[PDB]
């Protein structure tokens, strides 16, 4: 079994080796990088995502977000407050201000204990979940908005035509800003590419031992686990790598820089945050692997996690005895 101490991959495709999407996520998991469910891709030297950043002040976050927490700093829920309209210069401005920006600091660990000790301090506004995309048309290989559609493979896979589309999203940071624990929509896997600006920092639990993780949050987050049987679909719960050792969870870490991309594998719950400003793109992908994690994804059905109109049709085809309750809590 390849990679069976289930690390994070680091992988370093040549520009031959960037032109086939899907024949490299293929090779990507021959080598077990599915089993960390995180891998990190460097593009090769030749490639850019587009030719400069120099001309994206104008993008609007119409709904910035101000992340509340609550609870202890490595045991913690986040809610959401939405903040006015601003301009991705407005929110860089923001991000650089003395209120919001990064603290002096030696190196990425030391910022990593900054944040666990320090986070829920503070409120961090994240410009998160934009429709759009940052890739130039013109970009060939791994262009985030030119994926081949999930739709399209379960009508591959499973023969079934279905509606809906499958668009990438945009994250604009900044330091202290959170993405709490969880796996994809219907334990999809994820591609984010890291645009600009400063690193993200990742954790990540193997998906073969993702039930010790929900079996934690369940204990450290009691009430919420009453009110719903897949409460990190919420996706606001935060523990902190002291924690998840000190209960003897597994995970890794790895922190990604501007210019590469990592990989969320199904089924690989994670949660992270940002050093500073920044900017990320991201979207779901399906493979034939996928399916059977699909047909086997926890749902919510209480109403809090409220998705896209995409997320039916998998649903309705994938899950046909779940689909009632979870419709109900779509609606
Ligand atoms: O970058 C973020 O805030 C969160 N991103 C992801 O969870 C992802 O790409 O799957
Ligand atoms: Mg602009
Ligand atoms: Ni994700
Ligand atoms: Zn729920």
């Amino acid at each position: 079994a390849q990679n069976p101490n289930c690390n994070i991959m680091i992988f370093h495709p040549t520009k031959e080796e960037f032109n086939d999407f899907d024949k490299y996520i293929a090779y990507m998991e021959s080598q077990g990088a599915h089993r960390a469910g995180l891998a990190k891709i460097i593009p090769p030297k030749e490639w850019k995502a587009r030719e400069t950043y120099d001309n994206i002040s104008e993008i609007l976050i119409a709904t910035p977000l101000q992340q509340v927490a609550s609870g202890r700093a490595g045991v913690f829920t986040q809610y959401h407050k939405k903040k006015k309209a601003m301009t991705v210069g407005e929110y860089r401005h923001l991000a650089n201000s003395k209120k919001y920006q990064t603290p002096p600091h030696q190196n990425f660990e030391d910022l990593e204990r900054k944040y666990w000790k320090n986070r829920i301090y503070n409120s961090p506004i994240y410009g998160a979940d934009i429709s759009g995309s940052l890739f130039d048309e013109n970009t060939k290989q791994w262009n985030l908005g030119h994926l081949g559609t999930i739709q399209d493979l379960l009508e591959k896979e499973c023969g079934v035509v279905i509606e809906g589309v499958n668009t990438p999203y945009l994250y604009f940071g900044m330091w202290k800003t959170t993405f709490a624990w969880h796996t994809e929509d219907m334990d999809l896997y994820s591609i984010n590419y890291l645009h600009l600006g400063e690193p993200k920092t990742w954790y990540v639990v193997p998906p073969e031992h993702g039930q010790r993780l929900e079996r934690l949050a369940r204990e450290l987050f009691p009430g919420s686990s009453r009110g719903c049987g897949a409460f990190l679909r919420h996706k606001v719960a935060l523990i902190s790598p002291t924690v998840l050792k000190e209960n003897g969870i597994p995970f890794n870490r790895i922190t990604q820089e501007a210019g590469e991309f990592m990989v969320t594998f199904p089924y690989g719950y994670h949660a992270g945050f940002n050093h500073g400003f920044n900017c990320a793109e991201a979207i779901n992908f399906a493979t034939p692997r996928w399916i059977d994690y699909g047909k086997m994804a926890s749902q919510c059905s209480c109403g809090e996690a409220r998705v896209t109109f995409s997320m039916d049709a998998f649903v309705r085809i994938l899950q046909p005895e779940r689909y009632d309750l979870w419709k109900r809590g779509q609606d």
